[PDB]
């Protein structure tokens, strides 16, 4: 347990990552983006200004944080330039793994395309055919842009390997021609923000310093553990954030886990506590339950205590962070997924199908208004009650309470 | 830091983690394949007998253990089930994940076009394709071969999608009628073994169990801290053993970096302490420097402590095994790479370019007899002195040290 901790979402994303990250973040040297691409969308509000955060980490708003971008995660550069542009003096606070590989217009073609036939639910941003492109041994990386000559010879072996693909994605009459001038276009801009993220890394934990690797999307869309193949193309775990940024697994010292108190995915998949009547679009439109920009509907429900016990598993979490109780005021009863029934069996342990698989739901006495409180002793007798089921059912203890998207809307136990 | 230890190779591959796993083995529960496929070979040899495994764990030769092919594996279950063919009994100790990746035919055909302009120098065996499947989520995991109808529409699709390159990549007319019939044999074969290994090993390690878990290529050949494009397409660190197992950072105790004292590496890519004169033929000759199918001889060179202080800290590494000590017998003088040069700078760190980067070398007194010695006492006061630098230098402990392939020429310190 040396000096790295991790946030980590322990469900199919969106549990309020970003809003902790940022809560917290103030106490650390460097705060790390590990894995996936601009699919990740982190909501932080503070003061009543919001920032949608991307692959920005989490740490932006702190300009005492150093803020690293590391060799797991897939970049789209305009996108990253974009966001870059909406803070000032991020020079020598925001680095990125010359490591890190490079999304290109075909990916998100070529996701879009594929998307047809497997109706997986992406974000159709491109991030698996990055992540293909990677493993092929083809892709390109962040650090190819320092030199021009690299990049051409990258780009033209690029340009021959996609032409039997050119009728099929779609991709037009001007992609050489495109594609080459959106290099020279955003090359310049990202190039002064490049660097061996993985040597500033090993040197920080040799030196003691303090890190917060920020997760992105959920431990159930884990391309090897999660609801395969309605997961992500990364691997979403807390050690994820040693196998990319150079830290070891003996450096990992807290594990907190971000769990809404009921749950969402978006995207289809597997969803046992999935609720499809009134009372599941009720959670929608009171948890605001809509895409980044407000267009993507997510899929509602209650919180699975089943699949809570595996992700905490899989991530070590020593602490978790219980998000959006605010959500549930008003609500009479409150239900609780605690085991699932599958043809006449019950199962107290997550299994790797979940065909058949039936949620067996225990009902909690609801509560009215922790809305905003920011005291343990403040919130209502029911809430507490319930908070205290989830801690003991799941063994890990609760230290911080969501209750508003506000920053300082958190409970710290 | 619990009960989980780990075998990592902390160069190119083939540095004796085979050996070292084999022999310590016996103390432990559990022992865990956790990434590639039958790209490796670990060669095991003990009273004149030689196994040579592929993706069986090294712990096949111990019946009390319990091995386990985890899910970040990719599997030819018909190289497998020949591998399970030369044991007795394996019924209750191997265990298949039925999270890993199936190796299709069509895997090898493209890995072979692929390289006709990469060039990187892979094994041909599909390990890169069967990976890239595994982020598009079309690839086949072992848990389908447990239902006949599920296999079928899953071959239908892969028949459907590889229709435009069946010119391209030489497959015959007859590969969906083979492929059939491949299943039909082997399917029947392998399915007793396919299991939920997740649930085994976070059962395994709230039980503190004692898990033992066997990396296999090595450090340099990571995906994404390695020599890219001149690696693997899995992650190969000790972080690795704990992203796709069912276990978790925390669980990890003991990191055991193996080492051979010389490097080598097979396939294209740079090598800073390479010696391509007749000195490296004679490494290659004393060291039968091969491989498992005889017939790709290695690179070979000097140790190199800038790239072995960047796989120590990658790995967390708490102590190193010494391999190969007794092939540098009569070498009158023995090379050790301490730091790079890059036009006429001095580099202590392991960079992440090795473009134009050589070796500063010092010299150590060689010596004569080291081959088949089994007390520490009994070792030259050379060996010695060679075994001090190289821990003091790279600030872990050697604590195993191999004087040759069999599994009690080893000594403990
Ligand atoms: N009502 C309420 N909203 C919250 C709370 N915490 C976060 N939010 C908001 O809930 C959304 C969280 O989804 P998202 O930002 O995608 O989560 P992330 O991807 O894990 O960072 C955002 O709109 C946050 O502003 C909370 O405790 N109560
Ligand atoms: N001369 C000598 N050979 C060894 C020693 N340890 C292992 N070997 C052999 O060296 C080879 C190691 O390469 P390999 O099996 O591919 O290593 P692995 O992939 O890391 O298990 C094998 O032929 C082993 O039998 C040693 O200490 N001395
Ligand atoms: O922003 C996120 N929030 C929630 N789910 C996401 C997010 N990004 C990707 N995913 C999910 O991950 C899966 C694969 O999408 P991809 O990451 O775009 O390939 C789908 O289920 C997505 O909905
Ligand atoms: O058995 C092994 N020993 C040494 N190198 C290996 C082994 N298996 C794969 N590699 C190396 O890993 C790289 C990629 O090969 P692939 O794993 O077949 O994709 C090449 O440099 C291979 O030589
Ligand atoms: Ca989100
Ligand atoms: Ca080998």
């Amino acid at each position: 347990s040396h000096m790295a901790d991790v946030v980590v979402g322990i469900q199919w994303g969106d549990e309020g990552k970003g809003k902790i990250v940022d809560r917290i973040a103030k106490d650390y040297d460097f705060v790390v983006r590990y894995q996936g691409g601009h699919n990740a969308g982190h909501t932080i509000v503070h003061k009543g200004v919001k920032h949608s955060l991307h692959l920005m980490p989490s740490g932006v708003l702190y300009p005492k944080c150093k803020n690293i971008i590391s060799s797991a995660v897939v970049v789209s550069v305009k996108d990253l330039c974009e966001e870059i542009s909406a803070f000032e003096d991020l020079e020598n606070r925001l680095f990125v793994s010359d490591r890190a590989h490079v999304i290109l217009p075909y990916h998100a073609k070529k996701d879009a395309f594929k998307e047809k036939s497997q109706n997986i639910g992406t974000t159709k941003k491109g991030i698996g055919p990055c992540y293909e492109d990677k493993m092929a041994r083809s892709g390109i990386r962040m650090g190819d842009l320092l030199d021009d000559k690299i990049l051409e010879e990258k780009l033209n072996a690029h340009f021959k390997a996609i032409e039997p693909f050119k009728k099929a994605y779609d991709l037009g009459e001007n992609y050489e021609k495109d594609l080459m001038g959106y290099f020279k276009t955003y090359a310049p801009k990202i190039c002064p923000f490049i660097k061996d993220t993985t040597s500033m890394l090993i040197e920080a934990n040799q030196k003691g310093e303090k890190i917060l690797l920020e997760g992105a999307q959920g431990t159930l869309l884990d391309i090897d553990l999660g609801t395969y193949p309605f997961v992500t193309s990364s691997n979403t775990t807390s050690a994820s954030a040693c196998v990319s940024t150079g830290l070891n697994p003996k450096a990992i010292n807290e594990v907190i886990g971000i769990t809404k108190a009921y749950s969402t995915r978006v995207g289809n998949g597997p969803f046992p506590s999935e609720d499809t009547t009134p009372m599941g679009d009720h959670l929608r439109t009171k948890g605001a339950e809509f895409g980044t920009t407000t267009k993507r509907p997510r899929r509602c429900g209650w919180l699975d205590l089943v699949a809570l016990k595996y992700a905490c598993a899989l991530n070590g979490c020593t602490q978790l962070a219980l998000m959006k109780l605010d959500v549930l005021d008003g609500i009479d009863a409150i239900k609780v997924c605690v085991a699932y029934e599958r043809k006449g069996e019950r199962l107290e342990i997550f299994p790797s199908d979940l065909k058949d698989c039936v949620p067996i739901y225990q009902t909690f006495k609801g509560w009215e208004k922790s809305v905003g409180v920011r005291k343990l002793d403040d919130l209502e007798p029911n809430v507490r009650e319930y908070i205290r089921f989830i801690e003991k059912e799941v063994g890990v203890k609760i230290r911080l309470i969501s209750t508003s998207p506000e920053r300082e809307d958190t409970i710290f136990l």
